[PDB]
């Protein structure tokens, strides 16, 4: 019946991967979740009037190269970049992560958002502009984010969804 998305959430350890997704799924927020745990969640949501189920992958786990994480970017259909704007390493640790999916599928205009998290936290390392310009360079949007507040949790995802859609 309803389209069916697989989204991806990459990017440093330490930036909200884990937060963000169970805040989508759960509407909670937690302080110290388990960086090994690697799982994905299902959720019906309505994106501008039409239902789409979202199959949602939380990636965790060691710096290395494996097929399998070739894999689950090659069946992923959309990717969240998150970064921590307290955090400027993971700020440049965006590109790296959006190279190793270019380079797994192969494209400069796969469904991507960039993800600024922790915009609740006060001492900011990354301005609006810095991050602004980098989606502009990489052809995609720009959404800032807290887990803790829920500040543009939905719009990250849903934001994506409409990137999906209009790729084809
Ligand atoms: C605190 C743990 C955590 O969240 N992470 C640390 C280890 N990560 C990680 N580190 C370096 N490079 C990563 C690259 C990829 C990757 C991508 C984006 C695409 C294809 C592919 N094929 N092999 C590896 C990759 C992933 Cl998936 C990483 C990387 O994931 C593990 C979690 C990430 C953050
Ligand atoms: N203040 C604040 N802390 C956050 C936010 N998102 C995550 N955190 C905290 O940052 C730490 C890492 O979050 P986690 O989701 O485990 O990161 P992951 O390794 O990317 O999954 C945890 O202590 C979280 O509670 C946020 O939006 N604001
Ligand atoms: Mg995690």
């Amino acid at each position: 019946g309803m389209t069916e998305y697989k989204l991806v959430v990459v990017g440093a350890c330490g930036v909200g991967k884990s937060a963000l997704t169970i805040q989508l799924i759960q509407n909670h927020f937690v302080d110290e979740y388990d960086p090994t745990i690697e799982d994905s969640y299902r959720k019906q949501v309505v994106i501008d009037g039409e239902t789409s189920l979202l199959d949602i992958l939380d990636t965790a786990g060691q710096e290395e190269y494996s097929a399998m994480r070739d894999q689950y970017m090659r069946t992923g259909e959309g990717f969240l970049l998150v970064f921590a704007i307290n955090n400027t390493k993971s700020f440049e640790d965006i590109h790296h992560y959006r190279e190793q999916i270019k380079r797994v599928k192969d494209s400069e205009d796969v469904p991507m958002v960039l993800v600024g998290n922790k915009s609740d936290l006060p001492s900011r390392t990354v301005d609006t502009k810095q991050a602004q310009d980098l989606a502009r360079s990489y052809g995609i949007p720009f959404i800032e984010t807290s887990a803790k507040t829920r500040q543009g949790v939905d719009d990250a995802f849903y934001t994506l969804v409409r990137e999906i859609r209009k790729h084809k």
